[PDB]
């Protein structure tokens, strides 16, 4: 078989990750794995790190700092992570930073391409990534290959908040693929194209032809339960319901990200307990928030609004043996959040954009049929295209929000079954394997071939 | 033939001034028509019935409104929900549900003073986001008159929009209108691409109604702001300007205090051309007119604080003992005033982050003298950048662009400058504020 | 032919009822100042209501008359800068002119009201006035006032600009009592290097003779530690002792105010727990801080921050049952708190400027002599030059105060009962009737000098 | 001739002047102490500015004429705990009562303490048996005591240019009383004013720590210390000289075409919080909206370089009058005055001189100041013919001294800004009487007494001491 190539940032199944989502597509092809392996180094890297583990082939590099500050923590998460999450007001544009981007990408392409043979199907991730389809065909890669974006696509009106946002769109359009994660991110990236009179569920443009389609990435939802069950058991479990006795459990697990509106999360609980006092003392929100991006000016202002707010709030309901908010910044193993999630009563999952959110998917995998927790879901994730059985909320309309909670908290079983198999039912028929082996598919649809209306699969 | 109700917020005189009373005046004179809204003043209890005069040929219909009113309409949901997210700013927006109630109730109690005064086939013009639901409530009174809207604000695409918790009864709300009427084709297409794409309607076919959705830029007076330009070009603050300059060019700026007008940014990309080209320090002046703004909401407050703080930073930064780089003044001035300021100065500078279609840029433009005009720098998220093509378009996220954009106006050669002034001028002549209030009347006398 | 106490005071009813009231009680005396209501327009005279031997005599305030003695010069001047913060005052002419007014009109309904033998005891910085605004209207009777908040040192002191102006004032007094030795100094200070007057431990200065000295203010130890025995069943009392489950207790009560130095006592306990892993989940400190003055921008900031740094602290350290520092806005009824400080093994009080600090001297005498608690206190709290057997520091220097808490957490039986036996003879050798008894009988004093040639 | 005549100096302190910096004209130690050095052939000892990746194994020596300049490099760790940390972040401000903003961090005094223990054993290896040590400023308490651990028995005299502050805010920093301990190793401890060596009295005498005595001399820690004030001055003459000299320079010209006629109200400062300028803005807006006739005919010049821009407490202070200074001319300007002419950067001394007389107004209004020399060089540069008025803060050092001027509590605006409008109104009569006062003040404490006295006593004290 054609070996398989992808290409993310960080180069890595109890963890999730992008390696549980394209490993056996690895193992099958005896593909490689290429990218960054998450160092800084003085001097920039002669040739990549080849570490063979089986049947997969891992090529690591690394990065200056220089390439860290521009290609990462600049343009990435400062220019294009806050614009595709509809955030113009923490977008931060600089053009040293966005040659750096260029110029990472076009270090990362060169360095793959000597690694490449002719028969490959090169698949690549995420925003960081934008422009290294277009920098491989500078380079006379004809292989397939296909782009898949994590994030939301924002609408136009969005996009051109970043200021290369012609230049990036240009870029894409060198992927034979570009892949999104549900149809309103395709539909952005269509528009764009159309309506700026630059192209016209085949897209074509900048003299290319282009697939435009959603592979929404879901879970293994099988796998799931069982691990929420086989770590039932562990210490930090008992700990924790212990120290409920009794209490119903409100959970969340984020990245303290600004994408995940802790704060508007954290005051519609304190509306919530204001508007229905017989709550304070009978349920508990637990918060799980490992510390992300820390060198990102914008991630400590989040933080410190955060951490006031859970002071303010556990300050003006806490009770002596009863804090509101457990608010933590511990990471813990993704096999006791399952247990976590299974033995709480309600799922709290409210960003204010996200491309999926897998936390949701994840929580609603851990239930107990038997008696399974509620899912509270803002419809600004990508995971509000799927789980119909989700309690739907505006995170800007904290009220809304509140009785959510309180309507969760309080639902009978019936209707939480009935709800909790909807979302079950929609996992199964999305599980992570669709993701995989329909781009793995459409990947293989596509010909190396010089003309451009001859690459396109059918 | 019928009369014109217009219907806006705030009920105005003179031409001289610009606002709503330029665009309307001469449609209400020539229908013998009515402007019916709030007279600016709160009262302690609500008015049984609304203030009338008549200034002659047209009527004036004013009403006050409560504490509570106040706080819940204008300050409350239409300032700090509606404002910020149709201007792109889903941070500063903040919803409250008694806000919004009030909000409903407000426009209620207008429409039902409103209909009271009106006839069978008066010709009904709304204005602004402040009264999306006015034709709605009028509709529930058995009003069956046609009923125009015009935004005078963007009006933002659907996953803009959606952060305006009752985003769906608002969009509800405009179908009462017989017309819906924006700045551009974008703001009409975020119209529709909402009632298309969720499903709501098919002119659109929407919640059991037909409405006409349309563009109407609004334009100005190019002849008469180039005359007024010249009459007051020698009055005494214009001549205090052109001294204390002294050959220094000048970078010209009017804008309230907004968020959406991008002034930190705007301040920022001037200090980065000055850092980046040193001959210009002591060479150049920026003078920045703005006036405080909606100073009771606490965005607002913080805003101005960022920008006080800026102003001393970039001025402390490069400021030598007889050059102000950056004059900074929260001052009002007379619009004619400004005009003669605009035709003195080398750059228009217009740089909002989100805007419905921004009258300075094409005042600016219409103040020029064509034998030497200035030079407009001009954001691409302006209306007005739709129609501008002479303009020097920037992305204000990109303050190298903007700095650039400052230094190639500043030295554009003569040539060069008159081919761009007579673009922009024939078609602020194209579509002057004639073809803005002659087409609304026009499509409303056709319903 | 015993003479009336008159007590004047912010407002009429611990607190400064059971310092003054068995004398009240003893001469048929009156306590004058504000009964808690505002009014719309000026009260005519006070409502006079006789309960038993005591009358109290109270008042209302219109809303600029409350604004200008709470909100204005006292508590935006006067406040901050006898507290050592020059950055929290905010001088204001017309402030300071309604600060004057007020104290005239509160002096001018009292004088109404006076016998000529009357002793008058006047109490804290809203009232510096008081004695002046009296002697302007003639009245020639025994006045002493109490300070109960420091008086700051004459550098510190000038920041407050009519400092010159009130210190005359003060001098209308015939007794200017302070909490401490150093209070007294303070003010003696002021008084001699600046040319003002002379001592002789009298003064004379503004051509008067003023006694200078201090009376700390103390408890009733062994009716506070009946108290907490008497509460120590109570639900609240219960509720934290299951849930703290074995923990160690670090116990704090105080107003949420600057002075309090609320932020860097956090701040040491979050340093304790780091350099000492092996506390974390075995040990809880419970900051009880309701809400004070919180209109006012400056005390909103500190609240900001001291949330801010709770969320934070707690974030880091906290396990999944296991919150590190319990915060609570919450009031409790001075009973409960005693039966809390009684099951702490801790007590944590570490102002950076106080007058006294009783909950220091509460802490103490709540404890089982013989199972007793540490008392952890800033050296800048006016109950430090008694508390001896305190373990000291100073708040500027977390490292001590997180050293400290280690120390008091881990103190053997032996010293703990020795360290709390020095503070319990201390509190026993100058309680709350020392306080009473001793300013009584120098007001007693002045009436009865001056019934006899000098 | 193998014998020297007289004894040398060693000037001690934590900058030493180098190349422009030697220079008169230049301000600083180096005019206060170079005459000192030229007459005994001298030498003056300290850190260069400069950062260093692996510390100095020994001092670099330069020779200019008759004087050596000894220096040493500090290591990043060295600089942040002994320089930024805690002489920065603790003394200076709890020096200046602001005890809101002081910062102990122990590791940083334990740096602090172990960069003057390396100070002094570089310095030690240098001396000779009679050298005379000047140690200046509070960077360097601990340095005494150090010396006398390598067993160097020299004269050592200490001079504070900054305030001391009495003892109920000297123990905010929580060293307090081994730093006291430290500063009894001088034979001098010499302070700015009468109310600073009395502080340092208060804390001996008060804590039980010590006695005075025999006219001035502290008992404490088993030694005998002088305690004694050298309030530091000015070259009156030299600064009239240099304001006329330089009256002609483009700058000068430049601000004085621009203020067309206008008044001018002049402030020089370092961006410090100790030097009150968020008061000073907001009370010449006062003065601008309680008079409104000045609007248009006066300009307020604040020339503020910045200073220890990495500490934090300075970055805060700056963004907060940024913030002022943006407010008040929005509020005020007119299209041709900017009422605050607010600038960040550096000028030449003798310019500054030449702004000085050109003034009407010397607005000098710290919250606290050791002395403020820019006061006495503000009084010096003025035309007797026609002088301007000095508008003091009473906690500046200087305040004891220039009876001539508008004394003012900066925490009052409204009395800053009456003094203001009085200064700006004030008739040449009575601006020459308040300026003859002040001066001839200037003239019989100038630099020179300062200078020569301290030597004087360091000449004589130890020495003196020893006799039974
Ligand atoms: O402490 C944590 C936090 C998160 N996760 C995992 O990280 C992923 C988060 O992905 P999601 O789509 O929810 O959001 P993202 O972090 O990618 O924005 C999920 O698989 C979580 O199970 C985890 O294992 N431990
Ligand atoms: O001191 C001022 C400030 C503004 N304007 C006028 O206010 C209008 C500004 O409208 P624009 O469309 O530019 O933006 P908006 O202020 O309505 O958001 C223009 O007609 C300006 O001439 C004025 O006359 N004087
Ligand atoms: O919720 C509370 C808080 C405080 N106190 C009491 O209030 C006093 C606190 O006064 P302290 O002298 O300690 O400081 P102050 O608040 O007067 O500055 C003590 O008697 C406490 O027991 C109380 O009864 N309940
Ligand atoms: O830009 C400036 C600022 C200040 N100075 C000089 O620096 C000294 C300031 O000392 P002062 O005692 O007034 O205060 P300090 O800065 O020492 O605290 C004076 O000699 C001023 O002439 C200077 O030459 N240029
Ligand atoms: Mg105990
Ligand atoms: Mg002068």
């Amino acid at each position: 078989m054609s070996r398989l190539i992808v290409v993310s940032n960080r180069v890595a199944p109890s963890a999730g990750g992008l390696a549980v989502g394209v490993m056996d597509a690895l193992k099958q092809t005896g593909g490689v794995w290429f990218g960054w392996n998450g160092e800084i180094v003085g001097t920039p890297d002669a040739a990549p790190a080849v570490r063979r583990d089986g049947n997969v082939t891992y090529a690591t590099l690394g990065l200056t700092r220089r390439d860290y500050d521009q290609y990462y923590r600049g343009f990435s998460n400062a220019t294009l992570w806050p614009v595709f999450h509809y955030r113009s007001d923490l977008a931060r544009f600089d053009r040293q930073e966005y040659a750096g981007y260029l110029r990472v990408n076009a270090m990362l392409a060169r360095q793959l391409a000597a690694l490449l043979r002719p028969d490959d199907l090169i698949w690549v991730h995420d925003y960081h990534l934008l422009p290294f389809a277009h920098c491989l065909r500078e380079l006379g890669v004809k292989n397939p290959i296909g782009f898949f974006l994590h994030i939301p696509f924002p609408s136009p009106d969005m996009l051109r908040v970043v200021p290369p946002h012609d230049e990036l769109v240009k870029f894409m359009c060198a992927y034979d693929i570009a892949g999104f994660q549900t149809d309103a991110d395709k539909r952005a990236f269509s528009d764009y194209i159309e309506r700026r009179g630059i192209g016209t569920g085949m897209l074509h443009a900048h003299g290319r032809v282009v697939k435009v389609a959603a592979y929404p990435i879901g879970v293994y939802p099988d796998a799931i339960a069982e691990a929420a069950v086989q770590y039932g058991g562990r210490k930090p479990v008992k700990m924790l319901r212990d120290a409920l006795g009794g209490r119903k459990l409100v959970m969340s697990v984020d990245r303290l990200d600004y994408s995940k509106g802790l704060v508007e999360r954290f005051q519609s609980f304190e509306r919530m307990l204001a508007g229905a006092p017989d709550w304070q003392g009978r349920v508990s929100f637990v918060q799980i928030a490992p510390p992300t991006r820390s060198d990102v000016q914008t991630y400590q202002r989040i933080r410190e609004t955060l951490e006031r707010e859970a002071g303010r709030i556990n300050g003006r309901f806490a009770q002596l043996d009863w804090t509101p908010i457990q608010y933590l910044n511990r990471k813990y193993e993704r096999n006791l959040l399952m247990a976590f999630f299974r033995m709480s009563q309600v799922g709290y999952v409210t960003p204010l954009r996200d491309g999926m959110n897998l936390v949701a998917k994840e929580y609603v995998a851990s239930q107990d049929p038997a008696d399974p927790g509620v899912l509270v879901l803002s419809e600004f994730a990508g995971a509000a295209a799927e789980l119909g059985g989700a309690l739907l909320v505006n995170p800007y309309d904290h009220a809304q929000m509140a009785d959510a909670l309180a309507r969760a908290l309080a639902m009978p079983l019936a209707e939480r079954q009935a709800r909790h198999e909807e979302n079950l039912a929609q996992l199964r028929n999305n599980d992570l394997s669709v993701w995989r082996d329909t781009f793995v598919a459409d990947l293989r649809s596509v010909a190396a071939a010089a003309s451009v209306t001859q690459r396109a699969g059918r």
